[PDB]
């Protein structure tokens, strides 16, 4: 409880709660002008909000067979997949991981990074023993911003998620990894660019026609629905006779960047601060204060600022504690997830890893703390969906959900549900929730795979996969 905390505190954790709380009328406001930023970014104009097409215009039916390979690039390790759809509506699926070496997210020599991923193929192939023979079609789950005019292709925007390699933004990535297959001759060819919550709004519809968006709170935020063609604007007088109006069309918003004019986001100064000290300030603006790669750099500052404030640690030493991104979100979590009454599991960690020493009512603000921006990330997030939810008509529905701290992080589930049953007003027993999340499928696996399946069904058919003369 708190009925052992120093005034000087209970009066710092009641402004922190202040701050930190995101009443219903809020979530309300942010929401409507999501809804704004969605539609603005589907017009040739554009927005902050990208509206990427994915160039999946089909839903799966199940019917879909064949031997698919899939690779996704994550943060940690690779993973190299092979899927046989066998069209009773499910797969199976033999997959390897690949540890990504130490300095490798962050390599000034690009090419390692490519090298990588297909020396990592070629092992896959001769553990699996398919390196006879046809072109074993390949599904790239590429998790980072990248505008594609077709679904074989990638252009690096921007790296996000811990990635720092010098000269590949701006560039297609599809070719890159391509002719570095092709040195190697192995029997791939790259049939489609997927973006993570793209292949995840596929693999749950493959298996629940329910599904209505895919969305992720990982490491990183973002949401893909299906749009119909019609709707999207800026692709108006671009497409194929193939590509008919009221065709479907996967869109990967990209909505981390939502409202990078800060209009509407209840930014404070914490957040602001994490904002202008991260490699690209301006960017990312709904992305920095939901996603589970800023959150423990919130708890950071805070716990910095009451400290040269007086308040907190007072005559320790904070030297561990004063590298920016030294605390992931494992810190919050663990912290969160702390049964002790005296949180003797945070003791442990402030000690061993910082070499800083607590005292009770201390790790009680840093719970608290953590309960403050988990939640409020947890609200703020499901903001998207309501949006997506309601600039199309989607009454009912079931939302796709995977990611790090949607699966790892304590309470979140519940918090994201809440926020959205705040946001729509729904109540009695969760249950008559006409929207509820659940969870994914494999979107960077299965999700991939379905996806290769449907585009090199469209090649089969001379059918286009992308933008005229793209
Ligand atoms: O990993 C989830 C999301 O992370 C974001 O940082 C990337 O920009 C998206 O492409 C991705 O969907």
């Amino acid at each position: 409880s708190m009925a052992d905390v120093p005034k000087e505190l209970m009066d710092e954790i009641h402004q922190l709660e202040d701050m930190f709380t995101v009443d219903s009328e809020t979530l309300r406001k942010v929401v409507k002008h999501f809804i704004d930023e969605l539609n603005k970014g589907l017009t040739k104009k554009g927005g902050n909000i990208p509206m990427i097409p994915g160039w999946v215009m089909e839903f799966p039916t199940g019917k879909e067979s064949g031997n698919y390979l899939a690779i996704d690039l994550g943060g940690t390790n690779l993973r190299v997949v092979l899927v046989k759809l066998s069209g009773n509506h499910t797969f199976d699926t033999t997959q390897s991981k690949y540890k990504l070496p130490h300095d490798m997210r962050t390599t000034k020599h690009q090419e390692e990074l490519w090298s990588f991923i297909a020396d990592s193929l070629k092992d896959f192939m001769v553990e699996q023993e398919l390196l006879n023979t046809d072109t074993l079609p390949l599904g790239f789950t590429f998790s980072y911003p990248a505008s594609q005019n077709k679904i074989n292709e990638g252009i690096l925007q921007r790296w996000t998620k811990g990635f720092d390699i010098p000269n590949v933004e701006g560039h297609d990535v599809v070719p890159l990894l391509q002719n570095e297959i092709s040195k190697r001759e192995l029997p791939i060819e790259i049939v489609a660019l997927i973006n993570d919550t793209v292949g995840t709004l596929i693999a749950s519809y493959y298996t629940d026609p329910e599904t209505k968006m895919g969305v992720i709170f990982g490491t990183g935020v973002n949401g893909a629905f299906y749009d119909v063609v019609s709707d999207i604007e800026k692709l108006e007088g671009k497409l194929a006779d193939d590509i008919p109006s009221n065709s479907p069309m996967a869109i990967n918003c990209e909505y981390g960047s939502f409202d990078n004019e800060h209009l509407v986001l209840p930014r404070t100064k914490y957040d602001v601060a994490v904002d202008e000290q991260s490699p690209r300030p301006g960017q990312q603006a709904f992305e920095k204060m939901t996603s589970g790669y800023y959150l423990g750099e919130l708890l950071r500052l805070v716990l910095l600022e009451l400290n040269e404030k007086g308040l907190m640690l007072k005559d320790q030493d904070l030297s561990k504690l004063k590298q920016p991104y030294i605390m992931d979100t494992s810190y919050p979590a663990r912290i969160e997830d702390d049964p002790f009454e005296n949180l003797e599991d945070t003791d442990d960690i402030f000690q061993k890893d910082f070499g800083v020493k607590t005292t009770l009512p201390e790790r009680k603000l840093i719970r608290r703390l953590c309960e403050l921006i988990g939640t409020r990330a947890a609200r703020l997030a499901v903001c998207g969906i309501a949006a997506i939810c309601q600039k199309r008509g989607y009454k009912t529905g079931h939302i796709a959900a995977d990611g790090s701290v949607y699966n790892k992080y304590p309470g979140f589930k519940e918090a994201a549900a809440k926020g959205l049953r705040d946001i729509y007003g729904w109540t009695g027993d969760a249950s008559k929730d006409p929207i509820t999340i659940v969870p994914a499928e494999d979107g960077s696996g299965a999700g991939a795979a379905v996806i290769a399946a449907l585009s090199e069904k469209r090649i089969a058919e001379g059918k286009s996969l992308g933008i005229i003369g793209a």
